[PDB]
């Protein structure tokens, strides 16, 4: 009777590549949205008192990514990480990323 707060965690799956070069995996390769490096997806917990509503995690192919839900980008000095991301891979982009969204809740009594 006194509802609920809601808040849908968002985490990032990272991979690199050399052009010419393969995808490829990484340690713990997930960060948040501007890449500041955060717990694997899977290993994420709900702060006490709250609860995940959503059962999975889920990555959103409406977004601007690809149809495995990547986006690609590019180091680009004299910054040390890609700042822009877009839907379509191409030889010489170099990073990619791939959005996982969860939902949880806090009953407020």
């Amino acid at each position: 009777d006194a509802g609920h707060l809601s808040f849908v965690e968002e985490v990032f799956e990272n991979q690199t590549r050399l052009p010419g070069g393969q995808w490829i995996y990484m340690s713990d390769n997930y960060t948040d949205v501007n890449g500041e490096k955060v717990l694997p997806k899977d290993d994420i917990e709900c702060p006490l008192g709250w609860k995940w509503e959503d059962e999975e995690w889920s990555t959103d192919l409406n977004r601007a990514v690809d149809e495995q839900g990547w986006e690609y980008s590019i180091t680009i000095p004299p910054e040390r990480k890609p700042k822009h991301w877009v839907p379509a891979e191409k030889m010489y982009y170099t990073h990619r990323r791939r959005r996982w969204v969860r939902l949880r809740r806090r009953d407020l009594s």
